[PDB]
């Protein structure tokens, strides 16, 4: 039989899935974590203990921004609507993209382009710099060009840690998962109402009433 | 003119007007400078609480253990067919995430529920319970699995029972419960185990965490597993998928001519 | 083994085919798209009455204006500079028990209720607060027995005054809005509702139902996202003052 | 309290706010007493104009020609997926939809979006059209096709071009130079045909339609196809799917002991 589909990064045939060769209760039990596994998932490698730090600190980072922008207010908007977790979840999730979390794979692609081509205040990001300058040994070329922004910082740490190109926009689609999920909780935690804008909000710029001609 | 205005919303969890967000009242950065996790932002964010050593503990695993099954699964195929179609990573991860429900994935916040109700007004009636089940609900939530059964057991439910008995210091009603259901259900027929979303169900049922928030759990943790996924077949520059004929049982109409109208 | 069973098209054959009708060949003979809902959705060709009757159920749903979940979603991701698919996904997520999707269920229990409470409409009104919770088919938002929802209006008159349709499911329906209209003005017969009765009076298959809304507003949506990409619109971000923030107190974090 | 706004949304296709929605100026419900059709909403929602009755012609066929593929292909089967999960009907289309893009469906805008080009670039130099597609695109988008070719004819073509030469006044450069192409890359691989989706591309290029609006109308045909998926499978009372493990080649890392940390 000619295969379907083929898979590199887990097996889910014996007892319990393995990880990149990793049984996942054995990781547990040996006292990695969430970070480890997303190495393991979209890397097929167990993190060194100061990548797993770094992989940490980026997700909480970026968790959520408020129910205002695009992701949250998405997932909100379909709590409202009654409609259940992972499908709201899921149209907070279609927002991601070139204007929203868009600005961490590009800063990530022009500061790479800009180390091999032309090598020659936030507290957010004074706390992430500082604590992978100053708590880590890892090479940083990509972030250390860019300090020659928070999505900024981020997307250049993630080229730095030699994740594969298509894997960066993960790490903001996993952490803000975590915030439009809290959102979608939220308001159903206090049963919220549908959502329907208000008319003043609308700048109805449409054609004037017309009658419909007889065909 | 200017207008009196009504807030749309209503929000609790979050703020970004301040220096930097803030999560149920606390800084990121200081987060992450306390030495605190993925776990502590899902605990501020899903319960507007910082969660205890031991709950943080709990979550940690129930996400580890839940990020993924493999590719044959709903929620990975989903994100697979639309990594396929060329499509990119958020967009296809929603349509897998989309997936999740009664069936596959989303059952954690029902079983929760429904193992609760049965420890509260069954406590000594497991087959009142089933019954009651069977006649008014259908299906008993975390119950049963496509693969997984009594001769082919998953090893993430008794990885997660084992901790959770030995590991912790946790009273468990609601899973000693679902326990003593497994062994009813599976002397009917093999597949009807415990599976992973009610076992994941009753320890936060057992925890007292939202009841809102227990599908969350798994729709985070396979957010990771679909994002590999996703990753992985546009490393190999997968083509687009197209089901084998040989896979589709047609009952078609047979081929008809138009009438005239 | 297979892993699917597909009852109603094929494309083996030299064209594709809709419940065995080739449309090339229902394109000549002067079919329409409201004919190929009905091959796809009840694997029959429908009558010239049906066939009118599905295309005025989708042009009067098909749109209505941008402060509404669906459009609005659709809006957000245009504004986000999401592709059109992937965008009108997004909106199309929103239709539910609340917005758009509760023809099926309307449809289900107003024709139970023609055969289980033909004389008792408060009956059928208690079984359902207790059964099933809010009636689906009832209420609106903004439409209410002040400002009436000319879309209901139409169809009703449509369906009453110019079709040879047998109605129960939507005359009893009608008389239902009279007992919850005295009640509270906003309780109307929706355009869900409307929709719902008219597909159970035409015998359409019951999981059918919320399709002719889908389908519909799939217009409505795509015209929004072609609306905001025609005039380049930005990346929307909710006003401050439309927000009750009723966050926590500002903490710090304490030691572990 | 009290605001200056300044609106959030900006809308010039449809206003709701009156006894019913008005499309581009027009009641929805005079548009059927007066015996419109969904092909005149189309219109009105996507280019702000009443169709002539020889371009609503032309929008119902590609509608109806572009409604369904059958299951096998990404759109259906996302829909068939989630309808076997259990989701419902919007939610389950919506991931069907996803599909819809580059690979799937986006044929019919880069084949318009190309002969568009060649028209005003290569007016009456199919050559040099040809060899700057090779070098620049690679396949041109809306040329050949597996099955169909010179031997055996995509009647649904030779129906649409048919159609709108002997049925339609309407002048179409896009899909007359398309049928130009046709001819010389059919001489050199008879398989090399102007296939439906450069057909449909063309033909809307030369309705006038906006740019951005040429994939709305195989992403609304499509979803007439997988709405009638999801009920199908609901009618069946179908089962959750999960892909036979025969199916997957599992070219994973062989099996390890964890590293102590
Ligand atoms: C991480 C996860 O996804 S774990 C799975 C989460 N889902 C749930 O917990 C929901 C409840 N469980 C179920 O719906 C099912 O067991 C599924 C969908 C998970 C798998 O079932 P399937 O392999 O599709 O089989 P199907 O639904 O036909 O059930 C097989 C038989 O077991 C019975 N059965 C299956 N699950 C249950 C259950 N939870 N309660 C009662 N009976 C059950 C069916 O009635 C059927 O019995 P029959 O032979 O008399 O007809
Ligand atoms: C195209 C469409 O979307 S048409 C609408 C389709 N939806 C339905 O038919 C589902 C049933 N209807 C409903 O859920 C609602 O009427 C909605 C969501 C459409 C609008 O309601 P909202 O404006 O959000 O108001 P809300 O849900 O708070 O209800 C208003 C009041 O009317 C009552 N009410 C509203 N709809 C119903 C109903 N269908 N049955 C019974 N009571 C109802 C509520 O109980 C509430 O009463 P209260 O003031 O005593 O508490
Ligand atoms: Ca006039």
């Amino acid at each position: 039989v000619e295969p379907l589909i083929r898979t590199t990064i887990s097996d889910d045939r014996g007892e319990e899935p393995r990880y990149a060769g990793y049984a996942a209760s054995e990781l547990c039990s040996k006292g990695y974590g969430i970070e480890d596994v997303i190495g393991l998932l979209w890397n097929k490698k167990l993190p060194t203990r100061e990548e797993s730090e770094i992989i940490k600190r980026i997700v909480m980072i970026s968790a959520d921004h408020g129910p205002a922008v695009s992701g949250a207010f998405g997932s909100i908007l379909a709590a409202c609507a009654g409609i259940d977790m992972p499908q709201a979840v899921s149209a907070g999730m279609t927002m991601i993209g070139p204007r929203f979390g868009g600005a961490v794979t590009n800063a990530g692609k022009y500061f790479k382009m800009a180390v091999e081509d032309y090598p020659n205040p936030d507290q957010r990001v004074k706390y992430l710099v500082s604590y992978i300058k100053n708590e880590t040994s890892l090479h940083t070329p990509c972030l250390d060009y860019a300090l020659e922004n928070v999505d900024g910082t981020i997307g250049c740490i993630l080229m730095d840690l030699d994740f594969p190109v298509h894997s960066l926009n993960g790490f903001f689609v996993l952490a803000r998962t975590i915030g439009m999920i809290g959102h979608w909780i939220d308001q159903n935690n206090q049963n919220s109402r549908l959502i329907r804008l208000y008319d003043y909000l609308i700048n109805y710029a449409v054609k004037p009433e017309q009658e419909v001609p007889e065909k």
